[PDB]
């Protein structure tokens, strides 16, 4: 209608700007995955995946830019249109799942080789996408006097692509969605039990070194010190690997350090037994330090995960699925089908979306 005025208009700009970034940020991610040089994970397997599907996406966008620069024409023939279409949705599904089992990696991970793992699941997707979304082959450019279209919706797709809707809404977007927000739930809830648990030990022994610092007597010190070691031992028997190792020796030498202030405590020598307790007070910090650090950094990975999932795909197939049900050959739904469009470059820019985990969560180590 006037719909197809925005289109030529739109498209053109959020394509190039999609593959320009996109093909800057993937390969710059795709370089530093396939290095030698550090050390292979699981996370990397699947973020090389990702960035691999999306790059193969991206390397399309020049043509579905250059059919709308052209006034709605396509001139590269029958078999690139069908690879359009079986691009995009491939690309978008094996994201969408990428991300989610990468999400139950990271979940398995904090409540329980895995590199050959992660490569058969990557394969074990590629080949259910890809499989399953074979028809998309079927549809090609469709011809009307002397301007082939492609990337449209037509009769000739409709009754297919409705159903093929609401399976694709609830296998490659809905479920997903649920399985990704109950795994990063689950781990909000398990960070904030350990973080609630550290704060309530936390405080015992910043009460009982204050103590100890305003010393009085021998006996004051040595309940002081007891109270910090039963608090200790509650620590470090409520911890749930490099990290983890570090934790452990950390409260391990803490409870050395109390026991060696006890000692003094016993030889009635209050100015030793306080001067172990500062050292001791510097130890705890260090590990406190060392833990947050962790903790912000596993925040916000899942919350960038959630954002970029949420805005990028919800959207797009609510509005994919209004659009179809209410479709007329001869109506012009002019509003909603331009917010599909606006939804649908949002889905799309996701390509170009994902580099900022591969930022994040790619090379937080050290
Ligand atoms: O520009 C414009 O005017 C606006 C856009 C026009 N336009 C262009 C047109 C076009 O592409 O040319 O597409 C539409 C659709 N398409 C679908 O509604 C669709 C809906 C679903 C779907 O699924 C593919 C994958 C199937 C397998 O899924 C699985 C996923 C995960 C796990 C599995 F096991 C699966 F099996 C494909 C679809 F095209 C709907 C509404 C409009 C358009
Ligand atoms: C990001 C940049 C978004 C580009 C929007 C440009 C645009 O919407 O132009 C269409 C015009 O408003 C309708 O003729
Ligand atoms: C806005 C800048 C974003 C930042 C620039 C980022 C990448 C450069 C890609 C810029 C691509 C510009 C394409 C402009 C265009 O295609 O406009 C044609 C018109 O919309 C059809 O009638
Ligand atoms: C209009 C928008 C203007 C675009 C601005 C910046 C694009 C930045 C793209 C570059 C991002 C690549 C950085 C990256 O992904 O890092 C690799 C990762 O760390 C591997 O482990
Ligand atoms: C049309 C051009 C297609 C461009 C292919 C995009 C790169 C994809 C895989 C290379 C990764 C190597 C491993
Ligand atoms: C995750 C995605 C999985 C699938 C990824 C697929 C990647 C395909 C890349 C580029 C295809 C572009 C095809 C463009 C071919 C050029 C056609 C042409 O040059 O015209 C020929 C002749 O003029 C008319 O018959
Ligand atoms: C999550 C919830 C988000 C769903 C948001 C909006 C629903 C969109 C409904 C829009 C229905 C528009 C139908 C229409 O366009 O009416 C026909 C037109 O007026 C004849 O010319
Ligand atoms: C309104 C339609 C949405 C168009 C989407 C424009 C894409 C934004 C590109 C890069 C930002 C993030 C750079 C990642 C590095
Ligand atoms: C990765 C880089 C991918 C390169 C793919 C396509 C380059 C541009 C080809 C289309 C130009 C259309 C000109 C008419």
């Amino acid at each position: 209608c006037t719909i197809e005025n925005f289109k030529r208009e739109f498209f053109p700009i959020v394509y190039l700007i999609i593959f320009f970034v996109g093909v800057l940020g993937n390969g710059l991610s795709i370089y530093v995955f396939l290095q030698p040089y550090k050390k292979s994970t699981s996370v990397n397997v699947f973020m090389l995946n990702l960035a691999i599907s999306n790059l193969l996406f991206i390397s399309t966008l020049p043509f579905r830019a250059d059919y709308y620069l052209r006034g709605s024409n396509w001139i590269f023939g029958d078999l690139a249109c069908r690879i359009m279409s079986y691009s995009l949705y491939v690309n978008m599904y094996s994201s969408i799942y990428f991300l989610t089992v990468l999400s139950v990696v990271r979940y398995l991970a904090m409540v329980h080789t895995s590199i050959r793992s992660a490569w058969i699941l990557c394969g074990i997707i590629w080949i259910l996408i890809m499989a399953s979304s074979i028809m998309l082959l079927d549809s090609g450019s469709e011809q009307n006097g002397s301007v082939t279209s492609c990337l449209e919706l037509n009769l000739y797709k409709i009754a297919k692509l409705q159903t093929m809707n609401y399976i694709a809404l609830v296998v490659g977007c809905l479920l997903p969605f649920f399985t990704l927000s109950i795994c990063y739930l689950l781990i909000i809830r398990v960070l904030l039990k350990v973080e609630a648990d550290l704060e309530d030990n936390w405080e015992t022994l910043n009460d009982n070194l204050k103590v100890i610092e305003k010393a009085d007597n021998a006996a004051q010190v040595k309940d002081a010190l007891t109270k910090m070691r039963a608090a200790a031992l509650d620590a470090q028997k409520a911890t749930p690997s490099p990290e983890m190792k570090d934790f452990r020796h950390g409260f391990d030498i803490l409870v050395g350090q109390i026991d060696d202030a006890l000692k003094l405590a016993n030889e009635g020598k209050v100015k030793e037994a306080q001067a172990a307790a500062e050292q001791l007070k510097t130890t705890r910090n260090a590990y406190i330090q060392k833990y947050l650090v962790s903790h912000r950094k596993a925040l916000t990975t899942i919350i960038i995960t959630l954002i970029i999932f949420f805005l990028c795909f919800l959207p797009y197939h609510t509005l994919r699925t209004v659009h179809l049900t209410t479709w007329k050959v001869g109506l012009c739904k002019d509003r909603l089908h331009k917010a599909l469009v606006i939804t649908l470059a949002l889905a799309a820019a996701n390509a170009c979306f994902n580099p900022l985990l591969y930022y994040f969560a790619g090379e937080n180590f050290k």
